[PDB]
């Protein structure tokens, strides 16, 4: 029993976390095999930020400009590219804590671990969602850039994300492994705000399925709705559309508890209009978002209570 | 910026974890050096369970009864013995990943890490605090006995919480790492139940303080409290008593933000008498209390392991 916001265990990314300094600039690497990922922004002053050209600005570096430090063992670099926002060095040392992985671009709603670390050194670990609109609520601090968001379903560790900035709402911005950001974001310090978010639905949906399968009903009701009036009133309280698809990725959690996922939609639509009066549901008293269909069915007993 | 409940990194105690098996029982134990830790109720049957005698249960088992195994390796057991509610397996191969560690005794209000554990294999890893009432409001499941919580000091692992059981209400009980209970629990299957808890009131402060420094500060009053004044009206909301301890322990925060220990008590006050009126601190509708003065600098200061 019990529900929390759990992270996967982090040592097998902890064992890949590297320094990158180049110039007076110093932030995380991610040490793969015997290649480093960092953001390209290493290699900009504070100047540079605002229309940074990054092909002039790298043209003029050489491999020994920049300095990776691994623990208290210097890496050498032995070359380096550009890859869309990320700068790939190559270094003459593979890692031998390399653990088993892959590089998977995530969608909104998706969630994830972020292994927060400063000077290449780990400091804690968090469970984040990518939202809506692209960014993440993170908790990052000056010196956090590099830090990297991953999965690790079964023995092999899916990084999808490496933090890259800091909008001025206090929200976060970065990069698949490949270096593409996620939204309509830059690596440049021009003028970029979120664009208003929304709450996940399918994730509110699951969270209501692991309450349920915990013990807890007292938010069910005997009514149902179609897919369709239940789109019209959750885009009123700012909620995301609900698909097909998204219906279909609740089936599972619908047959273990035995309420249909538009039946589920219906308790939903009546806790947006009434709210919770006093009462909690699996000790939060918001409509929780950051759980996944897949992270209910991992954390949750396969036995309803 | 961002607030997150953030755990520690939890790669120096995954190389720790080990699996445990007496006949039918298999649980999760601790390798440290050349000695496996773990819940003494596993050389116990569901029956021995309802009326166990430990001493009388454990003569009768022999080293080879005892199957331990890291990874795909199995250890040999060569002694083993018991020490309060913890049985302590002493093996021929002493941990090549032993980090640097201490096992200390927490006190209620002081949270940790839980590197959540099936089968000698992490699943996941999150934040708690141990209640006033001795239990933590954990994410455990069948085969979680034997999952550890720990602090990190520079790098020193500090073992708090050794997992042994599930209260009738889905909250959690176990032992330090020398086998002595938090709270008046005990490891067989009797009537037991969590007392009646109470909310951290320093931790609540700190929260609050965490708030202030991200930039929340509706809440924030120009009225101030007496010590024994603000103690009847917690006293009234089933909060814990606040001390001259709690107020020192706050310095460093109210010096951060300019705003007096008896100044957020003010506001925690009014907050407790009205609510919060539609409004969230930190993304929350309820008072967070798992959070420690430490946790709040900490996080708001990126220290790292
Ligand atoms: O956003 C940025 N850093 C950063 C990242 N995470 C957390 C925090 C910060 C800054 C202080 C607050 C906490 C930088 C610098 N600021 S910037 O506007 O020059 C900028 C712009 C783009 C890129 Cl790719 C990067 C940046
Ligand atoms: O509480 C216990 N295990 C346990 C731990 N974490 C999570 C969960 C469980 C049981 C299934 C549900 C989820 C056991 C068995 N139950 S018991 O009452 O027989 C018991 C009593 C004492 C001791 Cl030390 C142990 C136990
Ligand atoms: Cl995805």
């Amino acid at each position: 029993s019990g529900f929390r916001k759990m992270a996967f265990p982090s040592g097998k990314v902890e064992g890949c976390m590297v320094q990158v300094t180049c110039g007076t600039t110093t932030l995380n690497g991610l040490w793969l095999d015997d290649v480093v990922y960092c953001p390209r922004h290493v290699i900009c002053t504070s100047e540079d930020m605002l229309n940074p050209n990054y092909e002039d600005l790298l043209i003029r570096k050489s491999n020994h400009n920049f300095l990776v430090q691994a623990g208290n063992v210097q890496l050498r670099v032995i070359g380096h590219s550009m890859q869309n926002c990320v700068l790939k060095l190559k270094v003459d040392t593979a890692n031998p804590k390399t653990p088993k992985y892959k590089f998977v671009r995530i969608q909104p709603g998706q969630t994830f671990s972020v292994l927060a670390c400063y000077n290449g050194s780990p400091s804690g670990v968090y469970q984040c969602a990518m939202r809506p609109n692209f960014t993440i609520k993170g908790s990052f601090l000056n010196g956090s850039c590099g830090s990297v968001g991953f999965n690790i379903d079964y023995d092999c560790v899916s990084f999808c994300y490496m933090h890259h900035m800091e909008l001025p709402t206090g929200v976060h911005a970065g990069t698949d492994l490949e270096g593409n950001f996620y939204g309509p974001f830059v690596d440049r310090q021009t003028a970029q705000a979120a664009g208003t978010d929304t709450t996940i639905t399918v994730n509110v949906l699951a969270w209501l399925y692991a309450a349920v399968i915990n013990g807890d009903r007292w938010f069910l009701n005997r009514f149902t709705t179609t897919l369709n009036d239940f789109n019209l009133v959750a885009m009123k309280y700012n909620y995301e559309p609900l698909t097909q698809d998204h219906v279909d990725i609740l089936g599972p959690l619908s047959a273990q508890t035995g309420i249909a996922v538009l039946d589920m939609c219906a308790s939903l639509k009546e806790l947006l209009q009434n709210g919770m009066n006093g009462r909690t549901i699996l000790g939060s008293a918001l409509l929780e978002d950051e759980f996944t269909p897949f992270d209910v069915v991992r954390q949750c007993s396969g036995v309803t209570f």
